[PDB]
């Protein structure tokens, strides 16, 4: 099971992604984590990385295709894998094929996961962190017991760093811009396949097991 989630910020993708990995046991790649767990070790990567984050940009093709090349350098990978958040644009998406048709390891399916616009600016400026644990909750969809804290640990929730409204609003302009041409290609290659990403997280997990169910 090779399989790619795509949608526009805040569409649901990590959440969906956890479902995919408890239940399928692939592993998920995801590049936001790894270039946020870069940024905290203050790595040359991660500094690299930091300013194009930080201002909701994209960053640049030639260091995320590399560090995507190598973590599928591995064998974790051979079961099939979950990529979540790239390619996010159609030159990586073209990367990719290569070195997937080299790998032998096709993609399957992408996943294309669908929010209105409006619904995934609430997500993203709605969305609150456990510091101590890491739990994402959201003020109106996943709200904590008490609000500002964990149900789990007490902990402080927090809002992250590029879910601000201008930021938010950054993210969303260029995204849209390279979603466009991307889902093309994927179309072109018979392997897209959308699902409504507004409903509860457990059923539009559900339609995302019907997509999969049948490469088990
Ligand atoms: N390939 C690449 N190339 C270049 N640069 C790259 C790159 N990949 C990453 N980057 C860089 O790294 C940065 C960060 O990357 P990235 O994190 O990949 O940005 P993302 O696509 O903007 O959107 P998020 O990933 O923030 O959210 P999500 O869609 O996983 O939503 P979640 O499940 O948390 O849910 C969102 C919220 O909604 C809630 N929620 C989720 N599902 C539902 C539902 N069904 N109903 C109600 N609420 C829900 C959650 O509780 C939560 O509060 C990028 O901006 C870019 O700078
Ligand atoms: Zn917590």
């Amino acid at each position: 099971m090779n399989i790619v989630l795509m949608g526009l910020p805040g569409a649901g993708k990590g959440t969906q992604a956890e479902r995919i990995v408890e239940k399928y046991g692939i592993p998920h790649i995801s590049t936001g984590d790894m270039f946020r767990a870069a940024m905290k070790e203050e790595t040359p990567l991660g500094l690299e990385a930091k300013s194009y984050i930080d201002k909701g940009e994209l960053v640049p093709d030639e260091v995320t295709i590399g560090i995507v090349r190598e973590r599928l350098s591995k064998s974790d990978c051979e079961r099939g894998f979950l990529l979540d958040g790239f390619p996010r644009t159609v030159a990586q998406a073209e990367a990719l094929e290569e070195l997937l048709e080299e790998m032998g390891r096709p993609i399957d399916y992408v996943i294309n996961i669908q929010v209105d616009k409006e619904e995934l600016i609430a997500r993203l400026t709605g969305r609150r962190i456990c510091s101590v644990c890491g739990t994402t909750y959201h003020l109106v969809f996943n709200p904590p017991k008490t609000p500002g804290i964990c149900d789990k640990d007490g902990g402080e929730l927090y809002q992250r760093a590029d879910d601000n409204e201008e930021t938010v609003t950054k993210r969303l302009e260029v995204n849209m811009k390279q979603t466009a041409p991307l889902l093309a290609f994927y179309d072109s290659k018979e392997v897209l396949v959308n699902v409504n990403g507004q409903q509860d997280i457990q059923d539009v997990f559900a339609d995302v097991k019907v997509i999969l169910g049948g490469l088990k």
